[PDB]
């Protein structure tokens, strides 16, 4: 079942432009004890995704009266809200175009999240790149057709996770989350204006890493930066964070920057 | 507004489906004359090729078949489009256990516009936005277009008909809606769609036709500035079916010599 514009409904008009063009984005928040976590900041992705799409959103206070009372009764869930720009147009033009559509839907929290978390993970690189396009860099959208190729050539191997580059080779993101790297005193990420999503987890690592024992670089940088590193963390909302215990067959032990994100990231807010 | 949607005359989808989750799927769009769909088979072969290279399994291609010529009979003129989507399930972005296909078809009005724009030739603007490059999306109608409707909006800021767009290295690839081929002298031009942009139907017929024609052919990789100084730009797709540009960057382009020979073969139902 789904909340779409504030109707119980599983099912959607043909013509909405995010079954015909992906035309809109989304985000996906943690619920626990009835409450969403980072709640503002994942009202705050919806608003800048719509801004950059375009996208006319009026009922801002609506869908966040309806995004707590749909959490509230799980101690443990998933809640995915997707605002896509309606239905209507001549073609790709969005002209005339009526009001924007909003589907919210509570799933199951996965349970696959733990064993990751105590035992690690391993990285193997995708061979499937992200284009390059700052006018699209950072957005949630629902053009995601690289992340089901890159999860499905993913599948074809032993590994947890994908190494994610863009186009012209440079380390982005994994496949559904975004990744730090550190080595010594010196903790990086990629930039992420040119592809790849920029995430509320990585938003909330990079505020703690500003009062802490490490110095941050928003870098770009091969792959051979990510093998030498002497660790490598994954995060998303959900996760919310996973430490690499192997990549291109090194082995990586160390969990110091893990030990430091995990009590900030792990306590649901 | 009413679809067939896996054989069944409905205006809704199921929520859980990934064309409207991700985009997970592809499309095509046919012109019809006379209740007749034009170039049926590159149709079904470009859904064909696009299902396999997204790993969307599909085995109803003689069911499609029958749906669309169904719904184009007594059409004297239309627009047919045609969505194949994953489908339903799956953990996230993974599409293991995933359900069965949707096919998703309807039947719209031919837009009149094409004749006066076929008539009085249009304007083209440098766009912009980019076109991300991916060899495993390259030429396919897929439907992740949010490039395109980007594109179209900063369009609409202009006074300009159509978009040159390049790709995010500065390679021209193909226009908003259509790709584009240019001449100097004998020789037409078109880019190579290795990297980006959507490996047309038509841009496929006009090779063809081209192959046999006083004109030598090559797709290149280019930058606009080739655009510019060319003394001939057409453009191109299923629909239009072939449009000639009289204006770009203040140039003004008068020869409509490449357009007289690919006109009468693109105007003609298939
Ligand atoms: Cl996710
Ligand atoms: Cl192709
Ligand atoms: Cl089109």
């Amino acid at each position: 079942m789904f909340l779409i514009n504030g109707h119980a409904q599983d099912q959607l008009a043909v013509s909405d432009r995010a079954t015909q063009f992906g035309d809109g984005s989304f985000t996906t928040a943690r619920i626990v004890d009835g409450n969403i976590c980072h709640l503002e900041a994942h009202l705050q992705r919806l608003q800048v995704a719509c801004e950059k799409l375009r996208i006319a959103f009026s009922h801002w206070s609506t869908l966040r009266q309806e995004m707590t009372m749909l959490a509230t009764g799980h101690d443990s869930g998933v809640l995915k809200v997707i605002i896509s720009r309606g239905s209507g147009g001549r073609g790709y033009s969005a002209m005339n175009c009526q009001a924007a559509t909003r589907i919210l839907s509570v799933s199951a929290y996965p349970a696959y999240y733990s064993q990751w978390r105590k035992q690690g993970i391993t990285l193997t690189l995708s061979p499937i790149p992200l284009g390059r396009n700052p006018y699209l860099a950072g957005l949630k959208h629902l053009n995601r057709l690289e992340q089901v190729l890159i999860r499905s050539h993913l599948e074809q191997t032993d590994a947890d996770e994908a190494l994610v580059l863009d186009s012209e080779g440079w380390v982005t993101e994994c496949c559904a989350a975004n990744l730090f790297w550190r080595t010594g005193d010196i903790v990086f990420t990629p930039r992420l204006d040119q592809a790849g999503v920029n995430g509320i987890m990585r938003q909330f690592c990079l505020r703690q890493l500003a009062q802490s024992p490490f110095q941050v670089l928003e870098v770009q940088a091969r792959e051979e930066a990510v093998r030498q590193a002497d660790e490598i963390i994954i995060c998303n909302a959900l996760m919310p964070i996973i430490p690499i215990r192997a990549y291109h067959g090194t082995s990586y032990s160390s969990r110091t920057l893990f030990q430091f994100l995990a009590p900030f990231c792990e306590h649901p807010n």
